[PDB]
């Protein structure tokens, strides 16, 4: 003995059909939204779509699921295949996907050459959706239709528990252990590496040892003068009265950027002095007013002040006109690698020429970890519903509710599908 | 329903002991008091040295098992089954940081190689394998009949997950990452234009030379032009397709063999520079097409007596009279390239930077073949007897008995592994 719910016939089929319409209303409307008419994608919006395609090919199986539930399963033995094949396929691909998400934001924000475009066009078929269908082959064999309780039941029927504790175990490694590991990796790197500091360390560069300048003279950090000596002792201890601990050399990036804040701080008080500059600097913005900072840093405000029609056009919002005006300029002629970011830091209003944090870009990778965890979220009360039940094998009384709750929480976790298309609305 | 090896397998396991106990023994005693020529690889290998030392330690317990009984009790039998685990998962894992190393330096000469070996070798191989070892210690203990050690487990269903774990985290998993760094560096592996870019450098993009000009790849005019407009134009023309100021070593290449063509018939219709051109040899006349890209024909005709000691094959002579001018004095690192290539005719003075990267490459690569090459045997023998447990070879317990003798035998003869590092540093 111990080998009915009449409950689960009316919310199984409810929660199937509802998933149903949301994902191939949703999701169809990400692959022709973005599959056909989008010219400017992000790499994270070219899985999105991969991960849609998934989403959409699981979806479609759906009412399959509804009348297997409520009645018999009348589809045959091919279509019990192709619905467990499409399952296995939806499960890898779309954990997978978002595990190629988060290490494509990794090379983002980390790594800012670009070998991103290797990962997003030609090796997320090689890595995800070729092993996703190798990974279907024991499904293909197993699943098979079979006549019990007066009825035809479609599922997977092994020879063996050897067989199905094989294949467990592959789930729980390829399916969540595995890919678990790679985006908790990845966000644990991006986390650790995480403005105007930043900006001057490409440009200008930082040296967190006392060297000799280009005109002799002793400086630390990002061009920080110590003293006015040519001798090596005397600067060293200037230093200790500025960052207030003893060093003897070597100095942190944090005391360094306390140098550079106060040397900000001396840059926009002339700034606000030069009658010329002050005025276009009050109209611009924290982003542009950094951009001109990085300028009178480098051949000093006389300089800056000489490029007569740029600051006006700046002051006017013409960011597209003052742009070609300092290309002309011996500033470019001189350093053009510098000259280039510090002319579309002013044209763009953003740090995208500096690349990884910056404000568009974070709010970018926020909308991934919400993604990444949502869909986590889904399917979490489920595992526990399997390692419950999953282990065992007190009595009967309990197991019938235990196994009543896998069913629910699984038919739950489909809102996976309809995830990625309810995050791009509004 | 089934109802040699006590002599053989302690003379495989003296054979394994007495080799690995000293070869690791001397690796760990020499490359770790070695401060002078410390190499990336060899960083690793001290690793891979500590993790057989370790294993081949316990052997005397596997031979003395093997013939007569288990003397030694339950908790040395813990520790001979965690070892063997710690050695099994570390060793590959080892080889597969060293494969991403390799990947690391050929790929692109950032600084993430020096991590992976002083502070990624620990979290990522060491407390793995320790974490993987814990089963070991739980389901390792001594029963009697003879005493008899090995795991034991509460039933087949234990057996079979641990099995497919070891087969995963052991072969799959690091074999996956051995083979994919190496398909890249296979793949991103494909002279005059390689000398030239020692010496001048390539660009990709697009850049304004130290005078005026647009210019690409390696000393490449295009056009004047006081805006990006025409630069393109001239570059798209020439390549055949959309640039978008982007190119790629095919179509650069392509470009500096049009720049050589120009100098080589520049060079054939100069009187001075001629004779001298076509009695010198093809490694010595990229030489001189090299001098010619720096100064340019006219300048090159100026070395009167150099021209004239190549022509009347006077190596010897050449390359002092090159040191002994103001091109060296200026340019001392591209000249002495120049002059030993004119006094020796070999690229040596370029494949000698990377002779040393490309000898690790071949290391690495001997290194891994003969690790799976030593295991290959044990995954045909498991492999097996794996479907006889699932259920498909059409034999007696006469076969099913042979291939556990025979999985045992290659079992043994698979720890010469141990012995792979070590040997080659005396070979290699
Ligand atoms: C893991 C898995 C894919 C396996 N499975 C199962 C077992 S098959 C199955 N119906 C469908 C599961 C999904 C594929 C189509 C058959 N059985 C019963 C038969 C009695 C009446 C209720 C459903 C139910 S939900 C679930 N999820
Ligand atoms: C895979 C494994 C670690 C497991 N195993 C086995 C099975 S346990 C075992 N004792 C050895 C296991 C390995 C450590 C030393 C004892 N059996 C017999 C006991 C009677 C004499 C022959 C071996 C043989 S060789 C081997 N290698």
């Amino acid at each position: 003995p111990c080998f009915n719910a009449n409950f689960n016939k009316i919310f199984l089929p409810t929660i199937y059909s509802i998933i149903f319409l949301t994902g191939i209303v949703g999701n169809g409307l990400v692959i022709l939204v973005m599959g056909y008419q989008k010219k400017l994608r992000s790499m994270t919006d070219k899985y999105r779509l991969h991960l849609s395609v998934a989403d959409l090919l699981f979806v479609i199986t759906l009412p399959f699921w509804a009348v297997d539930a409520v009645a018999n399963w009348y589809f045959g033995n091919f279509l019990c295949k192709a619905v467990h094949v499409i399952y296995t396929v939806n499960l890898y691909s779309s954990v997978w996907i978002l595990a190629f998400i988060s290490l494509d934001r990794y090379l983002a924000i980390v790594h800012a050459q670009r070998p991103r475009k290797l990962l997003a066009e030609k090796v997320v078929y090689v890595g995800v959706w070729i092993p996703a269908l190798l990974l279907t082959i024991p499904d293909f064999i197993f699943a098979n239709v079979s006549e019990a309780d007066d009825r035809y039941i479609c599922d997977r029927f092994y020879p063996n528990d050897l067989w199905v504790v094989v294949f467990q175990f592959q789930h729980i490694m390829v399916g969540l252990i595995l890919p678990g590991i790679v985006i908790l990796s990845c966000y644990c790197i991006i986390i650790s590496k995480l403005n105007i500091f930043e900006m001057l360390r490409i440009d200008e560069g930082l040296r967190l040892k006392i060297y000799k300048d280009t005109e002799g003279y002793y400086t630390i950090g990002i061009g920080h003068l110590l003293t006015k000596s040519p001798s090596l002792n005397a600067a060293k201890s200037e230093l200790d009265k500025a960052i207030g601990r003893n060093t003897n050399g070597v100095i942190t990036k944090d005391e360094a950027e306390k140098l550079f804040n106060q040397d900000v701080d001396a840059a926009v008080r002339g700034i606000l002095r030069n009658a010329k500059l002050k005025p276009v600097y009050d109209s611009l913005d924290a982003v542009r007013r950094a951009a001109l900072i990085n300028m009178v840093f480098q051949m000093g405000e006389t300089g800056v002040a000489g490029f007569t029609n740029s600051l006006r056009m700046l002051q006017q919002k013409r960011w597209d006109e003052a742009a070609v005006n300092l290309a002309k300029s011996r500033w470019y002629n001189q350093t053009p690698n510098r000259a280039k970011r510090v002319i579309t830091t002013f044209r763009t209003g953003t740090w995208d020429a500096y690349g990884s944090k910056g404000h568009q870009k974070r709010k970018a990778l926020k909308t991934t970890v919400i993604l990444i965890l949502a869909f986590f979220a889904c399917w979490l009360p489920y595992y526990i519903g399997i390692s419950i039940d999953s282990f065992i094998l007190q009595g009967c009384e309990f197991e019938n509710t235990v196994h009543k709750w896998i069913s629910i929480t699984e038919a739950l976790a489909f809102f996976h599908c309809c995830l990625n298309p309810i995050l791009y609305a509004f």
